[PDB]
């Protein structure tokens, strides 16, 4: 018996591009995402999210999945452009009204949202103007996020900023493989930068419009492990840390500079006078979401790191499964900056799920991976950690951006050719779980 404690926060995750096709309905505006996918060679199969899930049009179906399954939480996204279809100005009432038959239904079914206020769909309409990488949108996205404060935050009391913003400029900017699809290393630091600043504007903006809720951000981790005892493989991974995980935006927000390795690798890329915004950037935050999946063995290479490949049994994604991971990321979140409040904002895996001619999906692979983390959860709230809730990506399989519809995460199966969903063995599993508020 783990059992979690009184009032832990079970839930699962899902985000607004990846689940709910429909890009264009009821006046929304493009987003980058839409753009991005349908440029050919952007995305697996040429997969696009015009359909995905259908959860545009199936919403009230799914949410009753997840009221059916006993899950506590309910963790969102909201399409920016579905709510300014130019990014700034005109509010489109429609989709107001669309997150709001969402946000009513959990409420009535007692389920608690934490919405996702920028999980990767930026209108279009300001990728033209420069997206992250103009300074102006830390003004845009306050508008923006003040807009659902003062339509939601008279239910909504659990607000997300930014869904891993490391992600968002380096893998957008820099690798090119997510959108806008840019390979600029200066732009891709101005957009950490600017990140920083467009979150710090709506905390600011959240503290004198939504009196009793409470507000975060989300990052992505991964388990570094040096290849060796050298000192260059152990600095290797002090850099990866640093740089891939929390660091990069916590010393911003808890002690005012970037860390120390990420200056020395990408000063001469950031703005001159980016210190001149760390006061701003400061702005207290009530929680820490992070996300974590995997680990890696990293060695110094002559970025100057590189990755070892190990044996360790891998998901579909070819993720080494490390579940001690999610202990060392929790345990080191607390020793480096002691946050308030933690949650772990998703964890999950990719397998190559079948419907068996039962029609069940036998996932013991995901059952095997869940069971593991939650367990090294448990231990990291035993020493102490202010883990206060757990988030399974994902509610269904869904578009996994530039993989599209190729890789399945959910506990629920998705029959693309139906839109029928069948409940996998990891979903019934996960509402034992729940209902016992533990592992036995
Ligand atoms: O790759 C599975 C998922 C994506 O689908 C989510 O949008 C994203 O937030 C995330 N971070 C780490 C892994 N994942």
């Amino acid at each position: 018996v783990k059992k979690f404690p009184e009032g832990f926060l079970w839930g699962v995750a899902t985000a607004s591009y990846q689940i709910e096709g429909s890009p264009l309905a009821d006046g929304a505006g493009m987003s980058i995402w839409h753009t991005f996918s349908h440029t050919p060679g952007n995305v697996k199969n040429g997969d696009t999210g015009d359909v995905a899930c259908d959860h545009y049009n199936r919403w009230k179906e799914d949410i009753e999945i997840i009221e059916k399954l006993g899950v506590k939480a309910y963790r969102f996204s909201i399409s920016w452009p579905r709510i300014l279809p130019e990014g700034t100005g005109r509010v489109n009432q429609k989709g107001l009204d669309f997150y709001n038959r969402i946000i009513d239904t959990l409420l009535e079914k007692g389920i608690t949202p934490f919405v996702t206020i920028y999980h990767w769909d930026l209108p279009f309409a300001l990728q033209l103007k420069g997206g992250w990488a103009n300074r102006e949108i830390a003004d845009w996205f306050a508008e923006y996020s003040r807009v659902l404060f003062e339509n939601f935050g008279d239910r909504v009391k659990n607000w997300i900023t930014l869904n891993e913003p490391w992600v968002v400029a380096i893998v957008g900017h820099l690798y090119g493989v997510h959108a806008p699809g840019m390979r600029d290393i200066y732009v891709a630091f101005r957009a950490v930068h600017n990140l920083l600043r467009a979150h710090a504007r709506a905390v600011k903006v959240f503290r004198e419009t939504v009196k009793d809720g409470k507000i975060g951000i989300v990052f992505n981790n991964g388990y570094f492990e040096p290849a060796s005892e050298k000192e260059e493989d152990i600095r290797a991974v002090r850099f990866m840390h640093q740089f891939n995980n929390y660091p990069l935006f916590l010393n911003p927000i808890y002690r005012g500079d970037y860390p120390e390795l990420v200056l020395e690798f990408a000063r001469e890329y950031l703005p001159e006078n980016y210190k001149d915004d760390m006061s701003e950037i400061q702005e207290k935050i009530d929680f820490v979401g992070l996300n974590y999946y995997s680990g890696h063995l990293v060695k110094f290479d002559p970025a100057k790191v590189s990755f070892v490949e190990r044996d360790l049994p891998k998901t579909a994604m070819g993720w080494e499964i490390v579940p001690e991971g999610i202990y060392w990321i929790l345990k080191k979140v607390k020793e480096e900056y002691n946050p308030p409040e933690v949650y772990i904002t998703e964890n999950g895996a990719a397998f190559d799920d079948v419907v068996s001619e039962d029609g069940r999906v036998h996932d013991q692979n995901r059952i095997d991976y869940l069971k593991a983390h939650i367990g090294q959860a448990w231990k990291a709230i035993q020493e102490g950690v202010p883990l206060k809730g757990y988030f399974v990506w994902s509610l269904l399989d869904n578009f996994e951006w530039a993989e599209g519809y190729s890789k399945r995460f959910g506990i629920v199966y998705v029959d693309y050719s139906t839109q029928k969903r069948i409940v996998k063995d990891s979903g019934y599993w996960y509402s034992n779980v729940v209902k016992n508020n533990g592992l036995e």
